[PDB]
């Protein structure tokens, strides 16, 4: 794919009404196809509620243009950026978006994004302030314990609205999955799953 191709599929955009899922995953989005396609998604028009872009090449740079996209929309509830380099920086961008009270994101996506435990103080404010997010998949990101004990002090919090978290755990301590086994027995609408647990 090119940003050529890109542009014939922003224009038809253009003149679709009513059009609630777009998945580009698995073809290279350039930074300028991300930001037409952010332009796409600020229209009053955009009824988008799914947006998948799963290995597309983004990077934490697409992160902050993303985020300010999302800003203005009040149907997005479902978004993928999982298969994409974003780092702990470009999730850095989306949770000061998520963490809003004018959020409406109900899903979304992470996996195999190249996150560490520097960026779960970041998801933790999300998991404990969104008024919105239900499912989070974090699996094939290398968090460990440090990182996971912070997302349970933001799971913890009883306005968490999450109910499903994709998380990796065999390589966590024993301490680590106890505190965890613990945190389900407490929260019992809260699904903790793995590709290996599913």
């Amino acid at each position: 794919v090119t940003d050529a191709y890109w542009q014939i599929l922003f224009s038809v955009l253009k003149v679709t009404r009513n059009l609630k899922e777009l998945d580009l995953s698995g073809n290279s989005l350039s930074h300028s196809a991300v930001k037409s396609l952010c332009k796409t998604l600020r229209r009053p028009r955009c009824l988008l509620e799914t947006l998948r872009l799963a290995g597309c090449g983004l990077t934490a740079e697409d992160c902050k243009d993303l985020a300010f996209g999302l800003r203005a929309n009040q149907t997005l509830t479902e978004l993928d950026l999982s298969f994409n380099v974003l780092t702990d920086a470009g999730a850095k961008h989306l949770c000061q978006r998520l963490r809003q009270p004018s959020c409406k994101l109900q899903r979304l996506q992470l996996v195999s994004c190249g996150l560490t435990s520097d960026c779960c103080q970041d998801l933790a404010s999300v998991l404990s302030a969104s008024p919105s997010l239900k499912e989070l998949d974090l699996q094939q990101n290398n968090l460990d314990d440090v990182g996971v004990r912070l997302l349970c002090e933001g799971l913890r919090h009883p306005a968490c609205k999450l109910i499903r978290l994709g998380l990796d755990q065999t390589t966590l301590s024993d301490e680590m999955r106890q505190e965890l086994r613990a945190l389900e027995q407490e929260k019992p609408q809260l699904l903790i799953f793995s590709r290996r647990k599913p």
